[PDB]
């Protein structure tokens, strides 16, 4: 039953241990679904956004036989390993608006979907034009290079109809960063939010 | 059995991280908002700042005790209990719980949690400064539990509403509804709360 | 018994999650506000930001010790004691506790907690800029314990900042109760009436 | 004895929740403010936002060790030590501690805590824009410990040259408060910050 | 040894509250700021709000393992590790850490911590609106560990192109503070940010 699955996850899950299988990186899939654009400052080039960060990976150490059991449970993220994802151009801490629970599937797949409100330093020039602003948000692992975490990406279906802004396009492009000190490459997703003020002349 | 024994027993049996589903039946969560205050409304950004009592009740039959010779209710910290992972889909701020985070547990295993919440929402503020007012829709449901695991059930709309708000309540309707994501067949149940209000 | 022994014994006997009801009786919680400052008033939104000392006392007789040859009082962190779940019904912010979260426990089992609280209320600010002033009513009771489990008992500008832009005309503290349609249970509150004005 | 042994001894003997009174004698807490910055002043609301180093020292002789062949000081998290429950009576914000919450424990049992605090006060800002300046009084004492348990014992060397304000004088005077109910006296330091706009 | 074994061993051996001094030598802390953004500048109050990457490295040799047949690096929560008690002497807000609080531990016992910090400083903003710009000096050192216990050593590539400011020059110079009372010297890095409005 659910209590047994959660008891077993709590005994075997190592929240502090990246679940690398053999020498393979953990494949972290990351998509933003934009829900709202709250505050835009064309002078300071800062945006306040709310997005669903759809995050999935496989931790095969969590797997169980579900032929005669539930094949999914909700688990507090404090009981699981979670990727140390960070937005490189964030200027506030991510504010998680929703309960900090992941779904764990019996094959060991983990789904985490926090609703995040966060402020970014990005190109706001053009927000009050027809072609709009393009704000680029770079999200990757802060401490795990490409041999440990790989980042995989997967338009306004969930965007508030009541925002003063409308979304023209969202592009999600794989990319990587390297710091001259070390040979290590860190994978990121570059998310390009092309948006503008509604109801211009 | 005295209060200390009831709380000792809850601490031994309660599994805060385990939904109390009885066989494969969903946990029936009842959710009502009582609006207490409307603090800030922005017609331009379509954002409201409200204070509401979220009356939340469910059954966790693993907590039940014989109360023929004991108290039939205790106050328990929610950190000792399983609580539904309810979230407002159109919230744009964290829920600010203004009150002590205690539930009442009844000897039949019923749990009552009534946080006073201050939160900001993105919703329709058009018409707020007119006679017929705005209608702001607040969608609250389980974030991670689909309809087979949690079912959400709604139940004098300004009985507790501050007479000192700049706004007044015309009507509150509470309608059952559900959300579904393209990927998956799973339905997540919500209550849609329709707050019809206006400037005084 | 020295201070370390009194604190060791409180830590063994205190159940922070268990209301200390003696022989089925409600716990008698005594609550007074002493207003220290009025920081921001908004006559348009009807909101006030205040600083007050919330003098709170009750009896937990399970904590009592023989003090004929011992200290008759210690300071204890409130995380080691049961504390009443008091809330202000018309608060629009969390209480911001400005002071160390310590109670005094007396050898007879009396507990004194006096947090300095900064909090915002929704209340009547009309008249603040007149001679007779505004009357802001702050309703404080137990959130979860009805009258058979907690009773709230009350007891003006002696400690009010001389440097506030406002001054206090009168504070009245009256017992009252709330009851919900659903249930016969009554929840006790103190209504505190702060009559103040701009200087 | 290495640092880990000194800290393991402190950790096993220190009772964070127990005031270290020797027999019936109060703990002598020494408190000085060193003003670092005056950030915001409001002559209408009479409110000041200040940054100060709160130099705090007392003795816990039960922690002492022989340091003839050992370090004579360690840094210890304050959560492992008893710390005086000091509060500013005219504070209108919670103290924002800007620095790591570590004390120094010296081998004779002296404890030194020097948090950098940013806090807002309700105090006399009248005269700030004049040559003789404002005098803002900050009362700091034990919140819960009367004079038989804690006694409190008391200018621009470190004041930011980039403040809009400058310090004319800091006075630190011992004082005490008493509540009508009870015979108990609570000791405080009154700190008088005489300052003005430059 | 796999990752789980190395992290289990670090968790068993780490002493978060014990400075890892090797022999009687100070711990060599290396500190560089990489400026990412300048958010708010106030030429009247002389206050700046900045975002920087604080590159911090030191050695804790007790954490070391044989990595000839193992991963030579893991990510560890800083709450499991000793971390230098670094503070900015002219900060006027708490450091706001924007990134996951994880360090890298290398098999030789080297620890790398790179928090992204947003913090407000009191410093010289005069000249920000001119061609030669302002020079804002940020002093960062150990708050509680003198020069015999911690030594601090320094060494627009990542600066946002979308700031309304631009960086002309960053200087990182070793320095020290001493308090008249005591012979103890506290080592700091003085970081000189020369910047201007675009
Ligand atoms: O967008 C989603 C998704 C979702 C949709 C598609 C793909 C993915 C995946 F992750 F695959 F990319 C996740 C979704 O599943 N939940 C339910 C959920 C949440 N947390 C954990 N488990 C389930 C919610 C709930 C609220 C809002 C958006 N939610
Ligand atoms: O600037 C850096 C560095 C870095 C670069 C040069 C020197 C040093 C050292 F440490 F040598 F000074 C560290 C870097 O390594 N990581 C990876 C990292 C993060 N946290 C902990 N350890 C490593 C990141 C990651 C994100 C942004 C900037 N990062
Ligand atoms: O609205 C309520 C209710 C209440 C009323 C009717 C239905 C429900 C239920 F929950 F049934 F829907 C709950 C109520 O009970 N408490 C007391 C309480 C609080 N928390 C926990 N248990 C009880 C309070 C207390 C303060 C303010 C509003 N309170
Ligand atoms: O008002 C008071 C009181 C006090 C005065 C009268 C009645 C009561 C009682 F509580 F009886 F109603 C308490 C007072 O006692 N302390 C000391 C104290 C503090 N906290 C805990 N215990 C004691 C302080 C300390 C600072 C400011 C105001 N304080
Ligand atoms: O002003 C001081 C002092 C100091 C100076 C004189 C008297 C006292 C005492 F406390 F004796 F009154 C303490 C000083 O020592 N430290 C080092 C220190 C820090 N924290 C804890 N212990 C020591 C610092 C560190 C930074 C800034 C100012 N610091």
């Amino acid at each position: 039953d659910r209590a047994d699955i959660l008891y077993n996850i709590r005994q075997t899950s190592r929240p502090d241990v990246i679940p690398t299988q053999r020498d393979r990186p953990v494949a972290v899939s990351v998509s933003l679904k934009f829900i709202n654009i709250l505050e835009v400052n064309e002078i300071t080039n800062e945006v306040d956004v709310v997005f669903w960060q759809r995050t999935t990976w496989s931790d095969r150490t969590l797997a169980w036989d579900s032929s005669h059991s539930p094949d999914q449970v909700s688990v507090p993220i404090s009981s699981l390993w979670v990727p140390d994802l960070a937005a490189y151009n964030a200027i506030s801490k991510p504010e998680v608006l929703t309960p900090q629970l992941a779904r764990v599937v019996s094959d060991g797949e983990v789904l985490y979907v926090p609703s995040i409100r966060q402020r970014f330093s990005c190109d706001v020039s053009g927000v009050d034009t027809e072609s709009g602003a393009t704000c680029r948000i770079k999200i990757g692992s802060w401490t795990h290079h490409s041999r440990e975490i790989s980042v995989d990406p997967t338009d306004s279906e969930y965007f508030s109809q009541y925002s003063r802004f409308e979304i023209l396009d969202v592009t999600q492009k794989k990319n990587s960063v390297t710091y001259s000190c070390c040979p290590e490459a860190y994978e990121d997703v570059e998310v390009s939010l092309n948006f503008r003020k509604k109801g211009r002349s």
